[PDB]
Order: structure tokens, then sequence, then C-alpha cells
């Protein structure tokens, strides 16, 4: 579903603190509340050795802000890996500069329509309009109808409250 | 993929206490590792008043054995319910007393031979053979290729250890 690639990326250059600036949703419902399903911050990524991508991500469950750990392997394209689980779900990197913004989708394969969420990573917690305008130009294309936005008092904060 | 379902099901019936006594899965990486997807062992069942079904279960996650709270929302059919995420993923009672067993799936829907663990719930930690063969039977058609069975020893056991 998603067309866009960054060519010849470093994924170990991505390590690192990340601020989930903003995020869309092909279905509202994967956004829509606190304890939606796609709903996650951005910790930090961290790139292992063998070239696979852990993810560290906060997440709103059961009344309480949890923190959780996810592991994306790589596969043979450099920007695309998989997380380990159900249904089968794949990680793209669109497009990053590695120190001030990345532009990443997650969908899950087949016909994914009922499926993608896209983010666009920052370094620093504050809005960033040259990284919020790549992002609304890669999803231009993108079946999307739900986007959120935040702003640096939210970001420096546990589940953007 | 499920073709069987029991009639005139009392979701509410089924509350209380149950022990995950064996388990089952169309791929073996369901259910292989600790940390494998749909590897869940069920603490209890709670029907909502408006009818929709609270799984409690634990599930080992980054090291340890992790508690956690599912809802399936109730559909049109007494026996069929959705739980709240990503991909969509239907739950199944196939047959129950109430007060012994539950055979019950959980399948990802589209086309799920990628998507579809069964369990065998008892209502004590003991080896039920009886329960266990209406289980192996339904699963007889199924397309399954792990299936594991745990001890009263493990069954009082946190994640069956
Ligand atoms: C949607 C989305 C992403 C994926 C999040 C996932 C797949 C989190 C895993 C959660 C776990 C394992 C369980 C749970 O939420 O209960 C990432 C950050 C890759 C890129 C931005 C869009
Ligand atoms: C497979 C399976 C079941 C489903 C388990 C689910 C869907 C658990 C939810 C886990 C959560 C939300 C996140 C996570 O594991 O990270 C149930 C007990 C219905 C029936 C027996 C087979």
């Amino acid at each position: 579903i998603v067309t866009q690639t960054m060519k010849g990326l470093d994924i170990q250059k991505v390590a690192g603190t990340w601020y989930s600036l903003a995020m869309a949703a092909s279905d509202i419902s994967l956004l829509d509340a606190q304890s939606a399903p796609l709903r996650v911050y951005v910790e930090e990524l961290k790139p292992t050795p063998e070239g696979d991508l852990e993810i560290l991500l906060q997440k709103w469950e059961n009344g309480e802000c949890a923190q959780k750990k996810i592991i994306a392997e790589k596969t043979k394209i450099p920007a695309v890996f998989k997380i380990d689980a159900l249904n089968e779900n794949k990680v793209l990197v669109l497009d990053t500069d590695y120190k001030k913004y990345l532009l990443f989708c997650m969908e899950n394969s087949a016909e994914p329509e009922q499926s993608l969420a896209c983010q666009c990573l920052v370094r620093t917690p504050e809005v960033d309009d040259e990284a919020l305008e790549k992002f609304d130009k890669a999803l231009k294309a993108l079946p999307m109808h739900i986007r959120l936005s935040f702003n640096p008092t939210q970001l420096e904060e546990q589940c953007h409250i």
C-alpha cells in the first residue's frame, strides 16, 4: 500500500531518542481512543548489530500509561522490517535524515486498507514544520482518515497527556 | 474456518475460574516459544451485563509472566465475540457445560489459516480426559500443527512454569 521507502538507509544511524510529533491511520478507530490499537508513542529506537529494530514505546492500557518494547526483524529490504506477531505486520521507513526526523509506517500485510498507521518522529520536542510537511506529502496518496498532532508540552509528558 | 459453535449458549454462565488444560495452533510459531504470540493462559472469564466477554489471562512477556485483561465484544451470534484490536480477531465458543469444561477458538478473519488457536478450558487443575477428547475431536477437521498439554503442577503455576 505504501509506495515510499527511502533508499540506502543506515538503520544503525536512527538509534536514539525520538518524539512522535504526529500520527495518521487509515481507520479512525486505530487512533480514536486513548486505548486505540495503534496509538503508540515512541520512546527510542535501538538497532541491533545483527541489523534488527528494537522499538521502545509508551502505550495507554487498562487505565494507565504502559511502557512497551518491540522487536522488528530485518528483511532483505533495508527499510522494511517485520515485528514478530499475529496477523503479520510490517514496518516501513519512508524517509529520514537521522538527526532531525523520521517518517515510518506500519501496515498489516494482505490488503492492509484495514491496517495502516504512519508517524512523524522528531528528535527534539519542538514542532518541526519542515518534517510535518514531508509527512503530509508522503501521506497524500495514502488513504488516511485520522491524523493527530502533539504539542511540545504533550511531548514531554508520558503518553502525551 | 471453525465450523463448530455451540447452540443456545449462556455466556453469563461461563463466568469464573478456568484452567487452560491444553492449546492448539495452525502454525507452530503461534505457540512455539514462551513469548509466542497466542500462548496465553486464562485466569478467568467475566461476562458483562451488556453481554460482552472480559477475559483474564496471563502472558509471558519481555522476560516475565505478565497479567493481561481483554474485552471481547458480543455480536449478533451468541457464541461469537470480537476482541477490540488490529487486523480483526474473532473469538468462538465451540462447546461447554459451564461447570466442567469450555472449548473456544480464536481466529483472525479473512482467510485465517495464518490465524487460529484453540484451547481446552477446565474448571479444576486436574487433567480431564473427557474434555481432552472433545477438544481433540473438535480440532480433527482443523488444520493444527502445534498442540500443548499442561499438567496439574504446571496449572497451579503462573504462566504454567
Ligand atoms: C502503528 C505504528 C507502529 C507499531 C506499533 C506496534 C506494532 C506496537 C506493538 C505493540 C504490542 C506488541 C502490543 C500491544 O499494543 O498490546 C510503529 C511504532 C512500528 C511505527 C509507527 C506506527
Ligand atoms: C489465542 C486465544 C485467545 C486470545 C488471546 C488474545 C487475543 C489475547 C490478547 C492479548 C493482548 C491484547 C495483547 C498481547 O498479547 O500483547 C483466547 C483466550 C480468546 C481463546 C483461546 C485462544
